[PDB]
């Protein structure tokens, strides 16, 4: 929106929206680019930050290069990316919010000896003066390095705020496991922490807290972080420090508080309103004042993660470094990265590496030298630090736990952005003459250890599955592969995948596509087999879901003969390194009040209360100090196999897909047609990626598995050990408590035998260990956004009725594309609104890059569907049906016919019966390429199973296209699933749009008062309901001599309510026949159902219905409901009785 998309990096200067103006005091001068109130471009390197320097000053993982940001093509590219994600963040809600507050968070100015402001920049004849609150660079000194720099680092720290200056590197992104992350998160992050400097809350530099220990190394050190990026960072490591209680603190948050209301003070006492002063300063300072120092503390990464939809690493966000060997991609804007967000998603959009990330430093905190018994390296690991600062030493130890016990959820919704957009640009500034502090490099050196060892290491596993050989065969001995003199070796764990490769080894050519896609699919099933190989076993942690291949992968017990034994036998705690890592902690001193040894007992007993509420409370926090070290000390070891075992199965991947890419390389030379040849290869493509889909799944298995073992170790390890701490300080605290009362003078005998009693602490009063909220702690807002992403629907279809307008979307979050005549209606369906295709041309088509399908993609299709269906011949209906490929389901004599076949001309055709009536049916069909298996599922009951192993490539176009020519079709909830589904899903999926509290007809359809119905009994289905006159009156039975001269009945229901038009269950109604008059129902002494004339005799009967029975109602009598009578003349009669059969309490109203 508010955003100047105007300026090419060659606009010249003007003196308004495009200056060059001086860095700080020195004799330098930038040029800058003003893209909205307040916030400028500096689209050049950051000044302050040399950009050639010292070798043996460069670190780790930075990419230094004097010629980044050198050239004008660059220079335009990156003012053009910065704008670029700059506008992302505006189509938010939040984030729109976010810079708005940043346009008008001026730092307060200084005052009478009218008002001075630190927040501008000089120009170079010095006379010109810009507001400025925000500056956006490229990189200082190392070009992956991004950063937040302090104008004047005092006035940030004090409550003022000043000016801050951004270093940005949008040219670049990097991946985090299987998907890229996206840059406007990282600029983000970066506003986010600017706020705190224009706040005038930038925390003190040695407010840190301790994020992970370093066991890499030989003793007990800690990496450290600044709170304030522990909490900007957000993600699962603030999770441990933001408990209710907050267990640790500091003056930072108590005096952030104070000095805000100083300064928030003298803008209410005396800028506001002052009419020296000025709208275009004091609006905006009324602006900043509109939001708390606690709303900018809890605003972060999570919130917006979600509002993005970006994933972006959630547990130990950074010391990444250490975790990951990360790596660097050039980004193209603006095509595939819109005001949308990558184009594709995070997950699809593809980008080229960067030639950079050769350049990028590898300085290893120790190279693991992988040495044989004779004492020659084999292959040397390297071992990476994480960047942070370093204990030394321990925290938990020296921190004590206050004795001193001093909700929400979004953070910026206060600000209205009418109200913001509003103030005028300030225009006028007075510049306070010292607004900046001379700048700083700082800069330092690694040192490196070597280590030799003759035990591979995880580490050295890991290496192993790395390409060396551009010609190369697999191995499942590491040593054999490791001792190639080839070396053409790589190791693989992939058992099945080699041998199958092995016993294919010596047979003939690839030289038919049938040949061809045969060998990819085994390839490619073979891969799945192995992959998420596991099995679920017993800790007293739960089960746990184990990967079967993790030993051999990582190297970790797999000194068995087999893994998963003896992750059984070992334990949780068996996996690690470094298990005894837990540190008591500082704890509070010994008196209880001195003035209660004075007091009387019912004053006492209420204030040992009030020592026994703090006590209570205190204890949460010693729990909490303990949980942090379990993280710290021992998650974060879980995680270090998390990602090892998460690299380990995309290197696995990796392979495969040069196998697969080297049989296609062999592909041809060929016998095969050129255009034949497009085809193996989309369809290569598709089979490469759904490896990818599948390789998924494996990190999964190992998160679900590795994750629950790090809890399984709180549990069994970790906890236990809080309880001897525990009973230590309560029993000692006893002590204390005992001699406390016997200390009072003024309390009696009774007061001292039940205040004894009384306020004593035992060992039930800190078990604490809540398992399922520490397992609530993983999933953090993330690991929900990532759900979502990767869910099996590709498409899940909604409709509404919207304002004066019909929106038909796609709730799946995927591409999927709604291409329609304007003319389609939306009727209400079987739960919302149904798709109405008056079946003329009228024909809708989705559009999704899945929908080509291919050789080896599983998936399946569901949907409602009514059909006002007509003639014997075979009719198209929905499929993706390209020139003879791929699947339609046809309208064919009495039901539907789902035929299915690939570019060979093979075919399964599938007819199911009993379709044609208009009678809602939810057809499911789930096609498994994996199993070769296909399944169809017409409402609650499977009706097909058959084999499709004689089926190929059922490639075709990305459309799935639904007909309706000469028969109106009702179509509604129309999905497409990844996944081929289970009965299971089937009856879930079935009675879950099914059940609203709504009644149905035996056509599914809506159950409407006011209808004439004929009823039956589930009993006796296809004998009509009729009249007959014998005893005094007339009554209701079912013919069942058919024509001993009774004729078929007509049902309505009747209302208490004028206005209700749809039945509901316990509902009550008045049920009415058309005979003579109309015949109101009536129970007798007999409990016989007979039709009265009579208004007032007519019962009101409640209605219910049955769950697992979709179309059928009940009518019934405060516990005694309808049913049918004996075989009586043969007449079945309407009976209200609590002695016949039940399966008669069935009624199907059809019309």
């Amino acid at each position: 929106m508010d955003i100047n998309d105007d300026l090419n990096i060659n606009s010249p200067v003007d003196n308004k929206n495009v200056v060059i103006v001086r860095a700080r005091k020195t004799n330098t001068f930038f040029k800058a680019f003003k893209v909205a109130p307040n916030i400028w471009v500096a689209p050049e390197r950051y000044y302050g930050e040399p950009l050639d320097i010292a070798e043996e000053y460069k670190l780790d993982g930075g990419i230094y290069d004097s010629n980044f940001l050198s050239q004008d093509s660059e220079r335009e590219n990156f003012l053009q990316a910065i704008i670029t994600l700059l506008k992302r963040i505006n189509n938010t809600i939040s984030g729109k919010q976010l810079l708005s507050l940043i346009s008008t968070a001026i730092p307060f100015p200084y005052g009478y000896v009218g008002y001075r402001e630190t927040n501008y920049i000089e120009s170079q004849n010095n006379k010109n003066f810009y507001a400025s609150n925000i500056v956006i660079f490229g990189p200082g000194s190392n070009i992956v390095e991004n950063n937040v720099i302090c104008y004047k680092k005092n006035d940030a720290e004090n409550g003022m705020g000043t000016m801050a200056e951004i270093l940005f590197q949008p040219l670049l992104t990097y991946k985090y496991n299987k998907f890229y992350i996206d840059p406007a998160m990282e600029l983000t992050k970066c506003l986010i922490k600017s706020l705190y400097f224009l706040y005038g809350i930038k925390p003190s530099d040695d407010l840190v807290v301790p994020y992970r220990l370093r066991t890499e190394l030989d003793n007990k050190q800690f990496s450290q972080l600044n709170i304030i990026d522990l909490l900007i960072s957000g993600g699962v490591d603030l999770e441990f420090i933001n408990t209710n209680p907050y267990w640790f603190t500091n003056s930072y948050f108590s005096n952030s508080i104070k000095m805000f209301e100083k300064y928030k003070n003298i803008y209410e006492t005396e800028i506001e309103g002052n009419n020296a002063i000025g709208n275009d300063i004091k609006l905006r300072l009324k602006q900043k004042f509109q939001n708390s120092v606690q709303d900018i503390w809890n605003l972060n990464l999570n919130y917006f993660s979600k509002e993005f939809n970006s994933i972006i690493p959630d547990r130990f966000s950074n010391a990444l470094k250490h975790f990951y060997r990360k790596q660097y991609y050039t980004m193209d804007y603006g095509d595939n990265y819109n005001i949308n967000g990558f184009v594709n998603g995070q997950i699809n959009t593809k980008l080229p590496l960067s030639d950079k990330n050769t350049n990028i430093i590898s300085k290893p905190e120790k190279v693991v030298n992988l040495v044989n018994a004779n004492n020659i390296s084999l292959m040397k690991s390297n071992i990476y630090g994480d960047g942070l600062k370093g204990t030394t030493e321990d925290f938990y130890s020296t921190y004590k736990i206050p004795y001193n016990e001093e909700s929400d959820n979004f953070p910026l919704n206060n600000i209205s952005i009418e109200e913001v957009d509003s103030i005028p640009e300030i225009i006028d500034i007075n510049p306070y003459k010292d607004n900046s502090d001379d700048l700083l490099f700082t800069q330092i050196t690694s040192t490196t250890e070597e280590v030799i060892t003759h035990t591979a290491l995880p580490v050295n596993y890991l290496q192993a599955q790395i390409i060396t050989n551009e010609n190369f065969t697999l191995s499942s001995d590491f040593s054999k592969v490791v001792s190639s003199k080839d070396k053409s070796l790589v190791y693989s764990f992939l058992d099945n995948l080699m041998s199958y490769l092995e016993t294919i080894k010596n047979d003939g050519p690839i030289d038919t596509d049938k040949k061809y896609y045969l060998w990819l699919k085994e390839v490619f099933k073979n891969y799945s087999f192995d992959i998420n190989l596991t099995q679920e076993i017993d800790s007293s942690c739960g089960i746990n879901e184990v990967v079967i291949w993790f030993g051999k992968a990582l190297n970790i017990l797999n000194t068995s003969n087999s893994f998963v034994e003896e992750y059984q036998n070992s334990g949780p705690i068996s996996l690690i390194s470094k298990k005894d890592n837990l540190s008591e902690p500082n704890i509070e001193i010994d008196d209880i009040p001195d003035s209660l040894l004075g007091l009387s007992f019912k004053d006492l007993n209420n204030k040992l209360y009030e020592i026994y509420s703090k006590n209570r409370v205190y204890f949460r926090k010693i729990y909490f100090n303990f949980l942090d070290q379990w993280w710290t000390e021992y998650y974060s070891q879980y995680f270090e196999l998390i990602c090892m075992a998460k690299q380990s199965i995309l290197a696995q991947e990796s392979v495969v897909k040069q196998i697969i890419q080297n049989k296609f390389t062999d592909l041809s030379k060929a016998s095969i047609p050129p255009d034949t040849l497009k085809l193996i290869k989309e369809t290569t493509e598709k089979t490469f990626i759904d490896l990818s889909n599948e390789s998924q799944i494996s990190m999964n298995r190992v998160d679900n598995f590795l994750n629950k073992a790090s809890i399984c170790v709180f549990v069994e390890d970790i906890y236990p050990k809080f309880i001897s701490y525990m009973e230590k300080y309560i029993n000692n605290i006893n002590i204390k408590t005992r001699e406390f009362i016997q200390r009072c003078t003024n309390i009696n005998d009774n007061e001292k035998s039940i205040l004894i009693n009384s306020y004593t602490f035992k060992t039930i009063d800190f078990k604490f260990l809540n398992i399922q909220a520490i397992k609530n702690f993983f999933n953090s807002q993330v690991e929900q956004v990532m759900k979502e992403m990767l869910s099996p629907y590709q498409l899940l279809l909604f409709a509404t009725r919207g304002p004066n307008s019909n929106i038909i979307e796609d709730i799946s979050g995927k591409n999927t594309l709604i291409q329609y005549t304007e003319s389609v209606e939306l009727v209400y369906g079987v739960n919302g609104e149904s798709l109405y295709l008056k079946s003329p041309n009228e024909t809708v088509e989705f559009s999704n890059n899945f929908f080509t399908n291919g050789l080896t993609n599983n998936f399946t299709i569901c949907f409602w569907l009514r059909f006002t269906g007509k003639d014997d011949d075979k009719t198209r209906l929905i499929g993706n049906k390209v020139n003879n490929c791929g699947w339609e389901i046809y309208f064919e004599d009495n039901g539907l016919v789902f035929e299915i076949i690939d570019s060979n001309g093979n075919q399964e055709s599938v007819y199911l019966s009993n379709v044609i009536n208009n009678n809602w049916y939810y057809i499911s069909i789930s096609v498994d390429r994996l199993k070769d298996q296909l399944l169809i599922f017409i409402n609650d009951k499977n009706v097909a199973n058959v084999s499709i192993e004689q089926i190929l490539n059922i490639y075709s176009t990305n459309v799935i296209s639904l007909v309706n020519k000469n028969n109106s079709i009702y179509v509604e909830e129309l999905s497409v699933l990844d996944k081929p589904v289970a009965s299971e899903e089937v009856i879930r999926n079935y009675f879950s749009y099914l059940d609203n509290s709504y009644i149905r007809d035996s056509s599914k359809s809506l159950l409407e008062y006011n209808k004439n119905y004929q009823l039956y009994n589930y009993v006796f289905p296809e004998t009509s309901l009729y009249e007959v006159n014998d005893n005094n009156k007339s009554y209701l039975s079912l013919k069942n001599t058919d024509g001993i001269n009774i004729p078929s009945v007509k049902f309505k229901l009747i209302n208490i309510d004028e206005s209700k038009g749809y039945v509901q269950k316990w509902d009550e109604c008045i049920i009415c026949v058309s005979d003579g008059t109309e015949k109101y129902l009536d129970i007798s002494e007999n409990n016989r159902i007979q039709l009265v004339s009579s208004k007032d005799n007519a019962k009101k009967i409640t209605v219910n219905t049955d769950l697992f029975r979709p179309d059928c109602i009940t009518f019934s009598y405060n516990d005694k409901y309808f049913s049918l009578s004996l075989r009586d003349g043969d007449y079945n009669w309407m009976i209200c009785n609590n002695k016949v059969p039940k399966g008669a309490h069935l009624w199907i109203l059809k019309s």
